[PDB]
């Protein structure tokens, strides 16, 4: 009989994908299966894990090839509850209500002028009791952006956006990019990480 567990190794070991994001794995201990939106899904590590575990996933990205790859894997695995779209997040408005919206390591790639409108759109489209998970690069006095991302959160800025939500988790811890500097050392930067629940 076919083994039903779909853990953080499943898509990782079968389709050469990076392991499911640590914050997605944590989030699901708290966030129950529901209508989900993965904004900038890439090659789908997070959308695929979610859909395989009962979440109804809208998985969106600008990269047509990345979307094709998600669709390829979706077809192989019969993930009926995973739906894809090639979208430009800089030029996008949406209107469906969701239990869970996540954007993991995507927002720093967007135009700075997109962010206020997108975050407001995210909050608008979360159900009361629903959750938003965001992880994104920052640019701070102690950890300046050395990559030149077109956007990065300032210290305290993500928290300010989500005033009035319950911040189940919020930190601006120093992390590392995978890309390296002139001496081959991983680039150190703070990331804003938040799991927040709407009242
Ligand atoms: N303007 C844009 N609209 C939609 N997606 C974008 C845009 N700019 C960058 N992206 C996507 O952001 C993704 C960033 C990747 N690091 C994948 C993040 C993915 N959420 C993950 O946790 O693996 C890429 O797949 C890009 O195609």
């Amino acid at each position: 009989g076919a083994m039903v567990i779909r853990d953080e190794n499943y898509f990782t070991d079968k389709y050469e994908l990076t392991r499911t994001h640590s914050e997605v794995l944590e989030a699901v201990k708290v966030v129950k299966p529901g209508k989900t939106l993965d904004l900038g899904c890439g090659n789908g590590r997070n959308s695929l894990y979610l859909a395989a575990n009962g979440y109804d996933v809208d998985a969106w990205d600008k990269n047509a090839m990345s979307i094709a790859n998600v669709e390829r894997i979706k077809s192989i695995e019969n993930l009926d509850n995973l739906h894809t779209r090639v979208v430009d997040l800089n030029n996008l408005t949406f209107d469906r209500q969701y239990d869970f919206i996540l954007s993991t390591v995507v927002l720093m790639f967007l135009e700075a002028k997109t962010i206020p409108g997108l975050i407001a759109n995210m909050q608008r489209c979360t159900k009361p009791g629903g959750y938003n998970l965001i992880v994104a690069a920052m640019d701070t006095a102690d950890y300046p952006c050395t990559v030149g991302f077109p956007f990065a959160f300032k210290e305290g800025e993500l928290r300010r956006y989500y005033e009035g939500w319950e911040r189940v988790k919020y930190n601006e811890d120093v992390g590392e990019l995978h890309r390296t500097d002139a001496n081959g050392n991983r680039i150190k930067l703070r990331f804003a990480t938040m799991l927040a629940r709407k009242k």
